[PDB]
């Protein structure tokens, strides 16, 4: 890993519309903080409804029949996505450092995980741009019938702060591969890296108005997108509570199409025949990755009785060894939480765990006197009705639950309004097949956790959301299907 | 001609709530009348299902969907066999069901038999074939993993349908849902409950496990709303008005974030270029608008005609509308039966009044066609302009709007200047005009030299406020599929 | 148990050449006997089709395929309906056809009824569902063009099939060919012509247009060769021996470059790891080899067993083979009927003799089981080694080879050290062993903890000299599809 | 277009195996000629059976389970294809000049058409490498059944001289995208550009043995590949007569899988309502492109009676204007034919046309005293039984036939043992739909000709071959389908 610049310069802090940079109409700004220190990095333009309106107008113009973007060869959309990826790779060291600065995650992880996954996502989707065929369809009668896979049009895309660049890429790849135009609302905690990437979108040669980015708050700019009468589709990643708000805003306005990637309380099931230390280390990763700030987090670790004591002992030792510190130090495993709001809320959940009778095995408090650092925390003897067992914590707080039978753990795993992900650790073919079929989750990992690939789709069951991102499936939400049915003189096979 | 003679007074056998392969009164014991629109007389009372009935239906559907249940364990091919058996039973009872359809809805019996029932049979048979063919994927993910997707059912599917094509809308919903192994709670329209309840009896006869299909007749803001807001319904599919579409999507968001697909209203443009075949275009434009008493969101309700042929097109269209026979729908000479109910009757008369007052030229019809039932004269307005109410709002009756245009660029902009986008058509002999217009129109279906050409193979649904999602075709399965990725660590991935 | 009682002397109704929905003698007026293998007696004479008969059949098929013909114009969904009607007719006549199958081929009636006929019905019904679902594509080519593909039929398809599963091999061929709108000239095996000719009668009854399916019984180097070399056959599909596969592919190349798919021989490995469920593995290994009198290219004819369990596996396998009932195939207690003919009888006895002489341990059987018909004792060889003839060559009879191995790396190399590659299986409780072996084996089907699990949904066919192409599944349509790209200049391409 | 080097240096003239360069075992060589001058460019290693054997052994080793190529991520195969394309683009000016030197086609066309299409083909297929999914299949019973899309293994690929680099790319793109290994036999007339590209395959980082190239003759090296007992699959592009030989060699050996892209006598149908000058110019291109050396050539130009005289007059004027000359001169439209054999054979066909009663309207003779240049030749009043109407000429010899009705022209167009391509020129929707359905051809162009895209498949009906190249379809011939059917405890939907 190239040595980081621990104070990367910030070049882009405004609203991006028609490949130009704007202040907000109000000229208001908001601070973004470095969570390692609690100090302001810079001010950022505070986009609201009137800024969103400009962005939507720009997007709609760029989507007009006969525009450069509408007429461009699909293969050329792919070329432009590949060019974007090459520019990100050129600027990989900078972007990883800026990602760490704004978000808090370790720089080694920003570089080797986030930036790698961004490159792979964009390059994957570049390949789709000229391959998502419609159909020729052997309808009854003397007709030629076929489908066109058109773009849906103006796509509102609202993303969170936990993986700023990667969440941007998961949205832009499929939308652009299929010829949509975008109005993106980046998270107020972490706007900077996506704004830099907008500069690279301009540099790559995307036509103006194809990607517009409005930094600002959720109930102002975000809600303006979800409520807008000329936005055709919204994709939202965030909390389940806000997903409700989005779907109500869509239905209340123009019945735009909605996909949602929401919260989780994902069960990680360790059968007694698992490989012990692999299970312990994967369970540790499953929960603590990215400071616990993952909707995918394995935050109910179900451990079979016969291995429970050993598994717990090992898990506690591993949590106690996990290095919390400055995210630019290569020894650091865990940076701060993103902001003070999250910091306080996680400490609040920890206090609920103690009060409700879970066993605090390690951690439980603040880890530093500056920035938002929380000790890696492990609770044992967790039970299904506890707050920490039910609600998404989004911090470094692990729940270990004991179970006896496979039928029992299916029922407890599934007894959630969430269904984003799950995992099973076992050597047994039959247990793996049974559990992967039975679990009500959009991704089931077997003998692994948090294995993402641009090829394989991701998304929720139940209140974890609707639709899928990544893979071929990621294109469906960005496609408007048009049937053309043509009278012909004489149909033949 | 193969249309068998109808019973004009088909007996009603089924008029209750259908839950777990059982027939029940409403919890309240209330009933509501359904009326024969040809006479205004009550056919029979039907159980008035409400929230408590919907709750029982959802519990029965949930029980049928439990892991390990007969419906969950059944071979996909066997789901196909069940769909084909249901189709056979409907075919057995085709003459009866077509007559019952006409009795309760008002459409001509010949059309109930040759269109509605034929399309029901073809839709169920088409989807039977999908049951064991909607594959998931094996995916060559990076690293030492085997990754694949399972195409699972979503679960408990609430399905709310309108009165315009009672049996066909039932089949568009049941076919993909059942093919993919979902379970159903269906709320049929209060104006047309009877044929769908008969089909429930045939579902039971076919051997579908109890609870797989449940039907709750009742009103919209009671039973329909209870489905849309229910905390244990995983998915809702709604076909109806754009206005109630907004209610459904808000209910979904405000309750449990159930998945939502919508098939809503239209104001579809039918574009006649000056090189069209005139005779063919005139008759197809007539069909496009007047089919099913005008009660189709598909309807070609903005007939755009190029100025060089406009006068002749209008004269020929008026002639044809004057010749269109309004009558008892059991008479095979009848082309147009009554509108479905008194509310619709009055609304359409209201739109006709608006049309006259806002400056459209009334060229024929415009009034009541009979002193009993809900019959309206075929009505043609000429010199219609884009800003008129009758050019913007869906009338849902036998009221035709003819507009004049000059150029292709003009007519693309005018046709697309709507919040609706369900369908469109272009009539032209030219290859290049056909290709350009079919690309340019913002509509979910574009017909070329035809109109109202539906096939179970080809998807249908809206752009813009005409809805979200597609019915029919392979696409119709997407809304009923929950995709699960399974990603397995392996010892050594090889190609 | 739902197996209906058989007629042990089913009447033969159809014994001629089937062309254009007509029954004909051979041009030569020659006939050939088909024999009941249970008794060695002639059932009846069958018309002996040759080149001149094949020429008439091909002309009838070509006429049925002409542009504008009823079969070319027919709706794809209607091709589906015809396939479903044929299935219904076969189901109507299931008891008869299962008995006739057993009479002519020798397999147990219970298996003819519950396996062969069930699978025929499921195959035709599966493919009926594909008829209107094998979409071409709309393709976003560079430039101002609209490009798409049509999935057309190839045309006149020559289909040559063996005697081991007469009706099922007929259905594997007809299902995809007819679903995609091809026409067929089929050459059935001379040992088992009768059931396929009956099914021709049902094809006619179902309403397929004349000439769409034509059947020529006769010999291989006469009628079969005439099909493979014919200048007006567009495609041949052959299932049979690897040796005749080479003849077919050479004939195709030497005549008109017709398209060729082949389903050939096997020497499939069945690998029992030491953590297998022993009782289950023993019974499945027994089935794997002995199913259908050993007459299956699918057969698990190299049973590899890990050394820690080898002795017990062998003792239990011998016990089971000693218990396997050989008898009249109409007796429901019979597990093994006769071999199909005297040539096969002698060949298998020859392989048994080779096995003994080349050092394999004869553990049971090895001889003739009855003094009439072609019955062979279930035969088990232990301590089989890779270089033995009985470990390399396909025996096609009730002769089981058990080999010992130690390691996974070893058994992958040994299993793959064959020019065959049709199927394979692994028995293990471990996830990682199952995944690794399923990736590593060079076989078109790998079964895990099972054997001989066929479904119309899942493709089947060879690696290496076991053949080219796949039957069953969506994949089975590929060989019957001619892809046409249509690329149209348009005024202005938009996304 | 960058100015060409009219004498580019030749770096690579040997057999390429395991990313190394070898003489033939025999140490024999063969000359490759510059067809513009008839002079030898250089000697090339003359590969035969023993060289093929080495190549097949190298390919088989590279395909072993657990090899680098077998274990590489599919996405990484795509990266390597993209890297290959970038290296070709780096060396585009050189490769276009070498292509012209060896083959004869104009340098402007080598640069703007061949090299562009090579880049686009490789970049298209790079995108497929991680997207050609197998299936999960809802079989009856308590089983999990799925397909793996494996590679077929060792793929013999035999290509012609008419589009040397492009034919290489049409073969390598799909084979490598799907993880096969290759033994390629390049045409003896034009070996040089493909050998240079092998050097770029090494430079790109493909593992040794993944691509092996054996220059040499057809009945020696080509036949050795088609007959080889350890080649799993052969793809052959060439003449129909040799396609027969290939299929016989496959059936006579190991029953390898065979696809064939063979000859043509493609009908180009001009209806009376066509746009005249567009039809004339497209018909001219259709026949004369690439010195007539295209199996796709529109070599039966069917012209409706009412436009025949004008169409012919215009076609003759255009042929008389077509500039024959040095292919490095930017004014040159037509270079020489590839070799003396072709030169003589084309002159022989011209003499048959004269003798059988076709009307020679222009050309008909040699166009220069050095190199293999033939005048653009147009025959009128051609009839269906004439040699020039039936047989593939593969030179600048145009056939114009007159017809009256659409039913007549369908029957005459289809009355051929060839079926590679066809076209219709018309304004009429119904005529276009009828003819495109009725014509027995693998590609039907409407109001265009020779419109190729990597997205859209190409290949023959009848004796024009089997299988398709380009598009998703191009992957099918390179995929070995494996069904895995696994007993499970309890199947659920
Ligand atoms: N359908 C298509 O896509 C397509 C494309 C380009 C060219 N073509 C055909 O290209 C041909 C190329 O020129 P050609 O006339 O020299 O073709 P050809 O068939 O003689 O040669 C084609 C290739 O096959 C090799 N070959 C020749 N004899 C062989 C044999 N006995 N065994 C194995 N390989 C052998 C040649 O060396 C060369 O590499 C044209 O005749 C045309 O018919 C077809
Ligand atoms: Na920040
Ligand atoms: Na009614
Ligand atoms: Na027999
Ligand atoms: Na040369």
């Amino acid at each position: 890993v190239p040595a980081p610049n621990q104070q990367p310069e910030v070049f882009c802090n405004q609203i991006f519309i028609n490949n130009e940079w704007h202040d907000a109409v109000s000229r208001k700004t908001f601070p973004t903080v470095n969570p390692s220190t609690g100090e302001v990095i810079c001010q950022v333009a505070e986009g609201d409804k009137e800024d969103v309106d400009k962005a939507v107008k720009a997007a709609r113009a760029a989507f007009q029949l006969g525009s450069p973007w509408r007429r461009m060869d699909a293969s050329h959309r792919g070329r432009l996505l590949n060019r974007l990826a090459d520019l990100i790779e050129r600027d990989r060291t900078y972007l990883a450092a800026l990602e760490t600065l704004d978000n808090g995650k370790p720089y080694v992880i920003s570089y080797l995980v986030d930036l790698d996954m961004v490159l792979k996502c964009l390059r994957y989707y570049a390949g789709w741009a000229d391959k998502y065929h419609g159909k020729t369809i052997p309808i009854d009668g003397d007709f030629f019938s076929y489908t066109r896979h058109e773009p849906v049009g103006v796509c509102g895309q609202i993303i969170p702060w936990n993986f700023p660049l990667l969440m941007q890429a998961w949205k832009l790849g499929p939308a652009l591969a299929t010829g949509n135009v975008v109005v993106m609302k980046v998270a107020e905690q972490t706007p900077l890296t996506a704004l830099y990437v907008a500069n690279l979108i301009k540099e790559a040669g995307f036509p103006p108005g194809v990607v517009n980015i409005v930094p600002g708050f959720g109930p102002t700019a975000g809600a303006a997108i979800a409520s807008h009468e000329d936005v055709d589709k919204v994709a939202f990643t965030g909390s389940t509570e806000i997903g409700r708000v989005i779907q109500v805003a869509a239905g209340s306005s123009n019945l735009k199409r909605v996909t949602l990637e929401l919260g989780g309380k994902s069960p990680n099931i360790i059968m007694s025949d698992a490989d012990m230390d692999w299970a312990v280390e994967q369970a540790h990763f499953a929960l603590f990755f990215n400071q616990g700030q993952c909707s995918c987090a394995g935050s109910r670790t179900f451990v079979q009785e016969d291995i429970y004591d050993e598994f717990v002992e090992r898990s506690v030792a591993r949590a106690k060894s996990r290095v919390v510190g400055n995210p630019f130090d290569s020894k650091t495993e865990q940076g701060p939480q993103v902001d003070e709001t999250q910091f306080k809320k996680i400490l609040g959940y920890i206090n609920t765990g103690k009060q409700e009778g879970a066993k605090l095995l390690c951690g439980g408090g603040i880890a530093a006197d500056r920035g938002y650092f929380i000790q890696p925390t492990v609770f044992g003897d967790v039970q299904d009705g506890m707050t920490i067992a039910k609600e998404e914590i989004f911090g470094p707080v692990m729940q270990i639950l004991k179970f006896k039978t496979i039928e029992e753990v299916v029922g407890r795993a599934n007894n959630s309004t969430y269904g984003l992900a799950a995992a099973v650790f076992t050597k047994d073919l039959d247990k793996a097949n049974y559990l992967s079929q039975a679990l009500q989750a959009g991704t089931v990992w077997v003998n692994c956790y948090d294995v993402f690939g641009a090829q394989s789709p991701f998304g929720g069951y139940k209140m974890s959301g609707s639709g899928r991102e990544l893979g071929e499936y990621g294109l469906q939400a960005y496609t408007e299907v048009k049937t053309v049915t043509v009278k012909v003189p004489q149909k033949n096979s």
